[PDB]
């Protein structure tokens, strides 16, 4: 039933928010807040995430593992990095594919919870909106 699911997607959150070095960034009541509201998700090796083309919901940091993005410019994103924030930010369809690299512990942000955070922290708000723009130069040069 749902009191398993809450459970599942809780169960992990708090040791796993520990590797997100822009959280430190938080107030502990905005943390805690935010913490609840995450679903830990474990994706298996070459798995898509997102899908470049598709819309987007929701946004992922990356907690154990790393995942590899498909874009003019191939990176891999580990520990502490975080993708999917371009969606959110500009209601756009995602910019390029997202896939584990090797099988991935991540911590999902659905957009209403990434709505309330970047109004509750303008210095999050910021650090997501400058990493964008940063991810569209990239994308822009050959
Ligand atoms: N377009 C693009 N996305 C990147 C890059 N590096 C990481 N990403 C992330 O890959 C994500 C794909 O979905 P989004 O467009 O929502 O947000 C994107 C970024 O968070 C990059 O160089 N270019
Ligand atoms: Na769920």
């Amino acid at each position: 039933g749902s009191q398993e699911v809450r459970r599942g997607d809780f169960v992990r959150n708090w040791q796993l928010v520990a590797a997100v070095p822009l959280f430190q960034k938080l107030g502990p009541a905005v943390l805690v807040e935010i913490v609840r509201a995450l679903r830990a998700r474990t994706v298996p090796a070459g798995a898509v995430i997102c899908r470049i083309g598709e819309p987007g919901d929701r946004m992922f940091f990356v907690v154990e593992g790393s995942v590899s993005v498909a874009s003019p410019n191939p990176s891999e994103l580990g520990p502490g990095a975080f993708f999917g924030e371009m969606a959110l930010i500009s209601g756009e369809p995602r910019s390029a594919t997202v896939s584990a690299a090797t099988t991935v512990s991540l911590l999902s942000l659905h957009s209403a919870d990434f709505q309330m955070l970047c109004s509750s922290s303008p210095e999050i708000a910021e650090i997501f909106r400058k990493t964008a723009l940063e991810r569209r130069g990239a994308d822009a040069s050959a």
